[PDB]
This record gives C-alpha cells, sequence and structure tokens, in this order.
C-alpha cells in the first residue's frame, strides 16, 4: 500500500522547493514535495492589496548580495534578459523622534558617528574575550554608555540607544530579549528588494515535475523501518514510503516534535524520537517575531528624500541624569525604576516604498512582543489606524506632508488599506525565523541538524545552516545541500 | 658614563626617558639632532596667535588608546582641555557637481561601504595572495560590481573612496591593497595642543638628560659588553643599553652606502639582514599639511570635514562599461599633463566648527606633498595653486570667492568676505630628521617584518623604539609612545633586580 519514493520532502518553502529542484537537476526521479498550506513558498509569500498592489509579507530582500548565491542567480538571469527582478534600496536612514524630529545626520547629535563606535565596542567586547558571559544587547548598550559616559553629550547619550535599536528589525526582537553576542552580524554588501519573492519562488518550483508537489498535505509522523527505510503520514490518511526524507518544516513546529501531545497542527512525531543532540540543541536557540504591517494610501503626497526610515521610541532626560550619576552598571539598572504600550514604544521601521517602487505605500517592520500583540488585532483595521496614526502622522511631518486620513472605506495622505503579517498566529510558521536569547550557542542547532536524525532523515530550512542562517538564501543552500549528499548517495550502487 | 642612552626626543624617546626615571634609573641621556623636542609632533603659531599642529593632530582609537586615556583621566581631574571629538559627517566637493554627499540619488556613502566589504572578501583568508594597489582593488570592484551601480556611482565613487588616500599620506596608484583599510577603534579626539602631550613628558624627567642639536653619526657595539654613542660634534658616550627611535625612513639610511647623508647612523656591527631586509617589505608616507588661516569665519559651519574630489570624467564610466575583463580594462585606461588642485582629493578640515578658529588645516599625499612643501614659502604661488578648489569650498558653504590678504593692506568693503590672511606649510619631506610623514605601505609590503625586526632589536643593548616598531598604533602617535615605554620597562628590569 505505501507507495514507494525516492525521496520526500517535508515543506514547500524555499529549502523544499530548492531541495527537489537539485533532486531532479540531478535526475533524481519519484519524489515527493509534502506542504501543509494550499500554496508554496512558506515564509516567501506575496499578498495582494488596494489596487492589485503586490507586497511581500514574508521575506523582502536579497542580503549578502556580494556573496549571496540566491541573489547572484537571480542577476544572472536579469543580466540576460533585462527583467527587473529586484531594485537595490539602501538609502540614507531618516531617524525620528516623536518631539524632536529628525535627528539623522545632524551635525550636533552625530547619532551614526557614535553608533559606529558602539558597534566597534561590542565587537572589541566579544571578539578574543574567550569565555565573556553574553547578556542581553540592551545591557551591552548601557555598558556602552558607562565605559564612554566622559566623552558623549547628554543628547547623544539619550538618543544613541533608541536610535541603535533599530537593530532589533533585524532579528524580530526588543533588545532585552536580544542575545548581545548576536546583535550584531557582517552585512556582506548592499540588499536587494526582490520585486517580486514570488517570482523567485515560482521559478524554482517549476524547474521540477509538478505531480511532484502535493498542497494541503500535512505531514503528521515520520518512522524509521530497522530495514533501512522511511514511513510518512499524511495526515489525509494516506501513507508513504521513502529512502530519504528532508524535513524542512521551521525550527518552531519542529520543537514541537520534543514534547508529548501530537494533536498540535504542523507537529511531526518521529519514530524513534529526534535524537539528544537534537532535541537539546532546542535549549540553546529561540524563535523572533520580526512582523509586518502595510500602510496604502491613494497616492504618494510625501517627500521622498529617502526609502528607509525609523522611528525612535521615546526617550526621557531622567534617563541621562542616570546614566550620569550611575556609579556602575549594577547601580545603573538599579537607578532603572524611573505605563502602558504604544506606537512610540519601541522603534518602528518604515520602507517608503513611494521612492524604491514608485507605490504610494509603506512596508513597516515590528518586532516581538510588539508584533504578537500587532498581529493578534489585526482584523480591526480601526484598532489599527488608532495605534499607527500618531507615527504615521509625525512621519508626514518630517516628510513635508500633513495628517494621514483614513480612507479604509486632495493635497493630504489618505489610507486606503492596512495589510498585516500572521506569521506568529500561522501553526505551519510559529514565529518569523530563528533568533538568540541572551545565553544561546545557534551553532549546537546547525550541527544537530546538518547531521541529521540518521543518515536517512535529514533536515533543511533557514536554522540548518551557517551562511545566511534565518536567510532565504540560507534556507536555498541548505536545500541544495541535503539534496545533493543524497543525489550522489543514490547514485552509488 | 651612561646606564641608558636614547637617541631622538620625539615622543618614543620622551617616553623612554619618562619611563625609566620613573623607574628611578639615573644618569641616561636624550641625544636629539633638532634644536627642540617632539619630532613629528610639533605645534606651530601663526596669524593672531593662532596654533596649530603641523605633525599630528589626532589620538585615533579613542577606545583602546592608551595615551588617549591617559590624557581623558588628566581632563577629568583638572577640567581642562586637551582636546575635542571632531569627527563628523563628510562633506564631499566635486568641481562641476558640487555637493555628492548625502545625496539621495548618488549614495556614495553606501557603496563606499560596500567596497570596503568587498576588499575584506577579497583578502580575507587567501594568505598575501596577489597584492595590488588601492587604485587596482577599486578598479576590479568597479568591473565585478557595474551591475549594480549607475554610471553617476562608477564615477564619482572611486573619487570619494580616495580620502583613504589621506590616511597613508599616500595617492591610490602607489599604495598597498592590502593595508588600505584600517581599524578605526572608535572616534578620533582632535588634540588641542599635541604640545601639551610633549610637555608633560618632556618634563617628566631630568632636564639635564637632553641634548638637543646632537646628532648622532654611528652606533658601536663592543662585545665587551657596553655600547659606545658618539654625536656629529664629536663628542662621545658609553652606555650599557641603547633606545634608537630614529624614524624608518632616517634609520633606512644605515642600510645604504655614503654615510655622509644627514641623520644617518653607521653601524657597527652592521644591523643584521632581519632587519636590514624589513626594509625591503615597508615603506615610507607623505602627508603633508597645508594651514589657510582667514581674518574670520564668513562661511557655513555644517561641518569640520570636508573633502574636495579630484575630477572625474564620463569617459571613464564608458571604459567601465565597455571592458570585456581586467586586462581589457588596464588598456582601455592606459590609453585613456599639469598637476593641479583638483588633480587630487584634498582633506580640509574646518577649525571653525571644531576649534572655534577662522582656518582650514589641509591635508595633502603623495606626490603632492614634496611638490607643495618645496614651495612653502612663495606665499602667492601657494594662493594660487588651492584658490579654486578654496572657493569652491566657500561657495559650498554660502560665502564667496576668497581674497589674498596676505600682504598688509586693507579695505572695509570686505566683510562678508572670507580674506586669506596667511598660509603654513608643513616641511617633512624635506626635514632631513623625518624625511617623511611616517610608516606606510607600498603593494607588497608586509609591515609585521619591520615590527618584528624593530621589537626583538639589534641585540641585547641596541633596541628600538618609534612609530613603526609596534603593532598596535602602527604609525600613530600613541603606537610610538608605547614602544617607548617597552624598550624603557625591559631595560629598567634588566637594571633593578640587579643589585
Ligand atoms: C516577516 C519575515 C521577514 C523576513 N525577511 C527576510 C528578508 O528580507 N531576507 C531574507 O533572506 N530572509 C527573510 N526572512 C526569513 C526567510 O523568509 C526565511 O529564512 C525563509 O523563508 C525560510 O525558508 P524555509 O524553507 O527554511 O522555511 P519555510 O519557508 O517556513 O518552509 C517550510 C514549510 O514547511 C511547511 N510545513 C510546516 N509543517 C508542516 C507539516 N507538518 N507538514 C507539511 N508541511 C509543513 C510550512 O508550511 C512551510 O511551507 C524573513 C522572514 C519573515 C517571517
Ligand atoms: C603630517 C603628519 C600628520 C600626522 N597625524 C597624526 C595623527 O593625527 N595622529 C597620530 O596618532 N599620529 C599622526 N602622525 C604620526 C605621528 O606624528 C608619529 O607616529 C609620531 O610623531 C612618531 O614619533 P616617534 O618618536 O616614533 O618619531 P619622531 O617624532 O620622528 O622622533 C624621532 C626623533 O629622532 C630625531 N633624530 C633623527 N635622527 C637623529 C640623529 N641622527 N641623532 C639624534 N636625533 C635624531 C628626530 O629629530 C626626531 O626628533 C602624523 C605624522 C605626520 C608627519
Ligand atoms: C539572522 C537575522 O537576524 N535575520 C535574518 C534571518 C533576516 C533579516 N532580514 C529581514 C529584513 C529585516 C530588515 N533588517
Ligand atoms: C605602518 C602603517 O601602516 N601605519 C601608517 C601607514 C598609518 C598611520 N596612520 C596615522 C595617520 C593619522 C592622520 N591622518
Amino acid at each position: 500500500s505505501p507507495a514507494k519514493k525516492k525521496v520526500i520532502i517535508i515543506g514547500a518553502g524555499i529549502a523544499g522547493l530548492k531541495a527537489a529542484s537539485t533532486l531532479h537537476q540531478n535526475g533524481i526521479q519519484d519524489c515527493l514535495v509534502l506542504e501543509a498550506r494550499d500554496r508554496v513558498g512558506g515564509r516567501l509569500q506575496t499578498v495582494t492589496g488596494y489596487q492589485g498592489r503586490k507586497y511581500d509579507i514574508g521575506a523582502s530582500w536579497h542580503h549578502d548580495t556580494l556573496t549571496n548565491p540566491l541573489f547572484l542567480e537571480e542577476a544572472q538571469l536579469s543580466l540576460n534578459d533585462g527583467r527587473t527582478r529586484f531594485v537595490f534600496d539602501d538609502d540614507n536612514f531618516i531617524y525620528i523622534d516623536e518631539e524632536r524630529g529628525r535627528v539623522d545626520h545632524d551635525k550636533e547629535l552625530l547619532l551614526e558617528i557614535v553608533d559606529n563606535e558602539m558597534s566597534k565596542f561590542a565587537e572589541l567586547e566579544f571578539h578574543q574575550h574567550l569565555g565573556v558571559s553574553d547578556c542581553s544587547f540592551f545591557q551591552l548598550v548601557m555598558k556602552y554608555l558607562l565605559q564612554r559616559r566622559q566623552f558623549l553629550t547628554n543628547d547623544q547619550i539619550r538618543y544613541l540607544p533608541q536610535l541603535c535599536r533599530y537593530l532589533e528589525l533585524w532579528h524580530g526582537l526588543d533588545w532585552k530579549l536580544l542575545s548581545a553576542k548576536d546583535t550584531y552580524f557582517g552585512h556582506q554588501g548592499r540588499n536587494a528588494f526582490a520585486l517580486n519573492y514570488d517570482s523567485v519562488v515560482q521559478r524554482i518550483a517549476q524547474s521540477f515535475p509538478q505531480n511532484w508537489l502535493k498542497l494541503s498535505c500535512e505531514v503528521k509522523s515520520i518512522t524509521r523501518e530497522p530495514s533501512k527505510n522511511v514511513t510518512v503520514n499524511c495526515e489525509d490518511g494516506t501513507v508513504y514510503n521513502a529512502d530519504y526524507v528532508i524535513i524542512t518544516v521551521p525550527q518552531s513546529v519542529l520543537n514541537l516534535s520534543v514534547q508529548p501531545e501530537k494533536n498540535l497542527r504542523g507537529r511531526i512525531e518521529f519514530q524513534p524520537p529526534l535524537k539528544p543532540v537534537i532535541q537539546d540543541a532546542f535549549d540553546k536557540i529561540h524563535f523572533g517575531a520580526l512582523g509586518k504591517v502595510i500602510f496604502e494610501f491613494e497616492e504618494c503626497c510625501w517627500s521622498n528624500e529617502s526609502s528607509k526610515i525609523v522611528t525612535l521610541a521615546n526617550s526621557t532626560n531622567e534617563f541621562v541624569e542616570i546614566v550620569r550619576n550611575a556609579e556602575n552598571l549594577d547601580e545603573l539598572d538599579s537607578m532603572l525604576e524611573r505605563t502602558s504600550v504604544t506606537c512610540w514604544s519601541q522603534p518602528l521601521f518604515f520602507v517608503n516604498l513611494s521612492k524604491s517602487t514608485g507605490v504610494a505605500s509603506f512596508m513597516m517592520l515590528m518586532q516581538a512582543p510588539l508584533t504578537n500583540h500587532i498581529e493578534s488585532i489585526r482584523e480591526d483595521k480601526e484598532r489599527l489606524f488608532s495605534f499607527f496614526q500618531p507615527v504615521l502622522n509625525k512621519i508626514m511631518k518630517c516628510l513635508d506632508s500633513e495628517d494621514v486620513i483614513d480612507g479604509m472605506r486632495a493635497n493630504k495622505p489618505v489610507l486606503r488599506n492596512i495589510i498585516v503579517s500572521n506569521w506568529t498566529r500561522d501553526p505551519y510558521s510559529r514565529g518569523a525565523y530563528s533568533a538568540c536569547f541572551p545565553g544561546d550557542d545557534p551553532v549546537d542547532m546547525v550541527v544537530a541538524m546538518s547531521n541529521g536524525q540518521d543518515s536517512r532523515i535529514r533536515f533543511a530550512g533557514e536554522h540548518t545552516i551557517m551562511d545566511g542562517a534565518g536567510c532565504a538564501y540560507g534556507a536555498w543552500e541548505s536545500g541544495r545541500r541535503e539534496a545533493t549528499r543524497i543525489s550522489d548517495l543514490l547514485k552509488l550502487e
């Protein structure tokens, strides 16, 4: 009864998609790609909004374009047919405080310059100094302010910490939840905004047998037979027999396996259960919640100086005084004690799409915990508008325009629609991507994952590889990885 | 007669002396050829008594710079201003286009950043593997990334990225690509009187220890456990330990004949091969300075950092867009006279915004440095040479063309106009006791060799200190300083524990 297959890939995100592609490319046949959702792409999804305007609600950029193999591959295609597949949208960041207004490229604040010294400080703190404890990013910044207070103006001590928090939108984690040791990463080049990441999903997906794809099939268990074989069960009752399986479900979904209770959407029952080195790796790596909110306006009626804008959370002169009077980090923490969440309670990152793509919309990024709350009320459009109205306005103000007008039903910006991500509530997602809490060793997971459950049960995905960890191109490389090792193995006869 | 003889009263030698005295050592000498102390640290006086550092000006790497931190402690204690953090957002000026910085369409700093990462990637974990010129490296980047660069970026970026010439004092075709990028260990602090740093150290040991106008002609290492030293004036001194801090450029004269040269020290026994070999894998740059003193500030103080860009051509763009490969680029370029102020990038420090003084401290590089220092007395000529770039700056800073006011003459109808009252030029490439600015690398060099060669000394008695004898702070004021404490401590302990 259990139909035989050479390779069964679980999950049709970019990793599984690339794995299948690579398998077909190497002549392997009778493979299956089982996907729980009614679409392929996974954390890569392009949704439609006001008037057919398209937006990537998952991944948007090709990072590390100097070495990104996925990007270079896309780049080659565009060189051959002159088709626009992406756009380099890095720009000079415009920073905004609720009161103080724009604070970027400020001849007195010089925030970008001290920010640079701070990252140099962090680098010096961990590089070479083996054995140093981890601590949160926040604690790292406080330590910076303490050690360099003699060389910083009050205003710098007040705003730098708020401005350097934009790093939160890289990990999807608030600075108190983020591991300092993992905060700074080396960008290997500019970023390229994909103008349709779905084009990349479709191109790869159509590079292998259509019949290979089975959507709406939720894999519920995987068993290793003593007789060198792997059995897989979709919830629709069908059973499969395969030589090799490549599991690409998100780290957060895979985590569900190391827990009792199998009736959890997305959870896979492993038999034998996942090796201790794999189960334990979950105690040393976590999941962040980067989220998105798309603001669609009728038309652009604001300044297009830049395509990158970050709103700083509120700061206070009281904070400066505390930094000035604290004897040490201990006292500083104690002194920090002196009441509800707003759009100014954390930094927010807005992509002014008008300048980069011509679309009169804003693509905003948020982080945990704000993300979990916003996505939870993503259906209440008027409440979202109420929540994001003040920063929405402050922005228009700095961009030489007027207050936003709610038009979700002449010379002012009119909000037509609001789209929200839903990655934290989606059972086949459960967050955005792998991230580190303080004390986490992302390497434990990568190692346990790339070494597999055994010669037959493998893993791929953004959380299974070092180079490009947490990125679309990393997940892509892992797919290529696992598929190639198997291709080679299958060749031997 | 003497225990330790220090050659050179630069910051290196002055620290070595300060240290030795700090460790109770006595009967030491500081033999200095110039009639002043400080070496490449010299503060001059100009119009209305304004002071400027014609030599070193900044405390680099303030996050870890030990000399700066010592200065920082002194100021936290007495509240005396000893420095001011002057890093600023750079204003870039092109003759034809004007301001090209923080441009919403050129976004030059962003590609410059990428250019920088490409450089780290090209040399990262490969082991030497063909070291080219900073210029070549930039061409490779342009060729390799043209698909993701606009025409204006390919044109202006290479000109902007050349501010790095002002960090080595070397034109991009003479400069080693492998060494071009440094590790800016935090912000820079403009020393408001490096002469204060020099004076403090000079006055921290017996004043009778210092001997100015002493040109050491030769150092003799008598196998009978002792070192012989004699200045050009005939006097002879004897010491168990000798700390040589003459600059690398001066020291390099020893490994060459004709011991007639000024400042050259004849070594007997000669400097071992390891030492002499070092000079083949390291060189000297020529960072220079020109101070333009104005009556008063009448320009916008938006920034204290201003860089004028060398001219560029769309012609250059076209070649990049057409080159089939690297070798072809070289030809199309090698086939693509008169030096002017627009022939290279010039770095202008606007002192008005940082120190309140109506002057510009301009930095220049080789090959330009020697030419300008050569005419340092021809004020009129100096003015006609920089005039156009000076007006381009004033225009961009919402002001007017400069008026030559160096010769005592007055006119009332000139208050909203910048008035040049004086020009001061450095002279390091022509000073026989410095012969350049500091250690630098031509493509193919390897600084470590000299650092090792120097740090391990000629032997247990003849040692070396100076900006070129250390890794951390190489070519910097704190590097030489530390090298001084180094040789000092070592020699100090080899005497204290004795008896
Ligand atoms: C909001 C957001 C923004 C981001 N921005 C960027 C960016 O700009 N640049 C970048 O490079 N990366 C970005 N990322 C990360 C990037 O999207 C991921 O690294 C990438 O999508 C991971 O692909 P994957 O194949 O590893 O996992 P996935 O895309 O999650 O694929 C795994 C598949 O497994 C399926 N599945 C789960 N459980 C089962 C089951 N039991 N049975 C069958 N199928 C199942 C899931 O439905 C999913 O389709 C972002 C991510 C998010 C969420
Ligand atoms: C234009 C310029 C700008 C610079 N800017 C900076 C900066 O901003 N920040 C920074 O950290 N560094 C800067 N530097 C570098 C810094 O000036 C040097 O690294 C430092 O001054 C070197 O000190 P030293 O003791 O090693 O050598 P020196 O200062 O050259 O001292 C060596 C001494 O040896 C003496 N001497 C030579 N021959 C003999 C002889 N035969 N007998 C007796 N005495 C002799 C010389 O007169 C000299 O006084 C700059 C240098 C220059 C030239
Ligand atoms: C590793 C990490 O923190 N992030 C990777 C996985 C993707 C970040 N890119 C998403 C765009 C957010 C804007 N910085
Ligand atoms: C030996 C070495 O590579 N160091 C020299 C070339 C760099 C010195 N940098 C100090 C110059 C600061 C003034 N712009």
